[PDB]
This record gives C-alpha cells, sequence and structure tokens, in this order.
C-alpha cells in the first residue's frame, strides 16, 4: 500500500465494546450480501486507491472514507456497538462518492444503484431484539 493513501478505516481495537444484534446480523447477512454481489459493486469494494486511480485530490477532499470492504470487515470482525454505526458507514460510503463525483457520472449511477438496493434493505431492518 502506497504512502500517499491515508490508512484505512480502523477495523479492529479492543478497547472499543462490542456486541452482536440481530440487526447487524440483519446488515451482514441480508445487506451486505446482497449489495457485495451487485454488478455495480467493485468500486465501492476496498478503499479508494487515490494512487493507482490518478486522484491525487481525493483525499483532500474526502475526509471522512469509507468502503464496503471495511464495512465487510468491521461486520465479520465485530467491530460496532449498533447497527447504527454501520448504516452511518454506508452512508458515508454513498455520501463520499457523490461529494466527489460529478451527478451522473458513472461511478454515481453505480453509487445510486447500491443505495436504492440498501434503502430497500434497511426499510426492513427487523425490530431489535
Ligand atoms: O469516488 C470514487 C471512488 C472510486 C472508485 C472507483 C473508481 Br474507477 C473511481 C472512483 N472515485
Amino acid at each position: 500500500g502506497s504512502h500517499m493513501n491515508p490508512p484505512p478505516p480502523e477495523t479492529s481495537n479492543p478497547n472499543k465494546p462490542k456486541r452482536q444484534t440481530n440487526q447487524l446480523q440483519y446488515l451482514l447477512r441480508v445487506v451486505l450480501k446482497t449489495l457485495w454481489k451487485h454488478q455495480f459493486a467493485w468500486p465501492f469494494q476496498q478503499p479508494v486507491d487515490a494512487v493507482k486511480l490518478n486522484l491525487p485530490d481525493y483525499y483532500k477532499i474526502i475526509k471522512t472514507p469509507m468502503d464496503m470492504g471495511t464495512i465487510k470487515k468491521r461486520l465479520e470482525n465485530n467491530y460496532y456497538w449498533n447497527a447504527q454505526e454501520c448504516i452511518q458507514d454506508f452512508n458515508t460510503m454513498f455520501t463520499n462518492c457523490y461529494i466527489y463525483n460529478k451527478p451522473g457520472d458513472d461511478i454515481v449511477l453505480m453509487a445510486e444503484a447500491l443505495e436504492k438496493l440498501f434503502l430497500q434493505k434497511i426499510n426492513e431492518l427487523p425490530t431489535e431484539e
């Protein structure tokens, strides 16, 4: 990994309290699963590598980066305390794309397709038991 990309978001921290919830289980088993296999997932499956993409201003603009590879690791190595934290990561990922890129750009259309799917699934986020 290039020194000119930031370190990725935190995925492991023993000091942060962790909990499994049914909602977090749904986020992994249903939401992440659904979005990961989408035809348009690939740009979002890992941190933006601004060096390889020749976007030297990316991390000048995007100060709260997030991606589904990070979210997958956070879900699989349960990082979260609640589903809101994970939903916020997805929302951050989409908003980064919409802030950095022009409306109607391919990457935006791809993000918008994943977000539509995401919204459908989050509307069915089960009641916390
Ligand atoms: O917004 C972003 C993230 C990203 C992922 C993939 C490609 Br190609 C371009 C970009 N720019």
